[PDB]
């Protein structure tokens, strides 16, 4: 009868939001729908469930505490429907969401997020996210010597970085004074 399927709903998102022309009502309406949307008891839908509540909590400063609690659990269960699921990202995003705003949740561990931001760059080197996550951690914790090698590897790889990707790094090597004092 016309729902949407949350795994598409999820890839139209993401394509606003990389060309910058989601709104809220974009955002929100796409939470709505994937709320509505039958769980096929798939890693895949709780995925989309975590990372579509990211988004508007995203839009609202890290400050939606209730859609970071959604984010959390919806992770957690893609997590336990299957740990491999897109090479970990379940578990980066909830690293991330825990090294950036760990404090807001009840079962959240901010220190501990870097742990799992380790196992993911542990599985799965190849991938600068993975590298990009890890520093965005340690730089979030105010531990900025493990971020170095981390922003090397980035960097070095930057051209596989999707665009925000791309501007987050960016963002932390101006932070720093620039990408030319990180003499990797």
């Amino acid at each position: 009868a016309g729902q949407a399927d949350p795994l598409a709903l999820y890839d139209l998102l993401e394509g606003r939001i990389a060309a910058g022309t989601d709104s809220e009502a974009d955002r929100v309406a796409a939470l709505e729908q994937v709320r509505a949307a039958a769980d096929d008891q798939s890693a895949a839908y709780a995925y989309v469930r975590a990372a579509v509540a990211g988004r508007v909590a995203e839009g609202r400063g890290l400050k939606a505490l209730k859609l970071l609690e959604e984010m959390r659990t919806w992770a957690l269960t893609s997590i336990e429907r299957d740990p491999g699921y897109r090479d970990m990202a379940a578990t980066r995003m909830l690293g991330t969401l825990y090294v950036l705003a760990g404090q807001h949740l009840a079962d959240g561990d901010s220190e501990q997020g870097l742990e799992l931001l380790e196992d993911v760059v542990a599985a799965h080197p190849e991938a600068p996210t993975n590298h990009l996550r890890l520093a965005e951690g340690y730089i979030a914790l105010g531990d900025p010597e493990p971020a170095f090698p981390s922003l090397c590897l980035a960097q070095g790889a930057r051209a596989q970085l999707s665009g925000e990707e791309q501007r987050l790094l960016d963002g932390l090597l101006a932070d720093i004074g620039g990408a030319d004092l990180l003499a990797c």
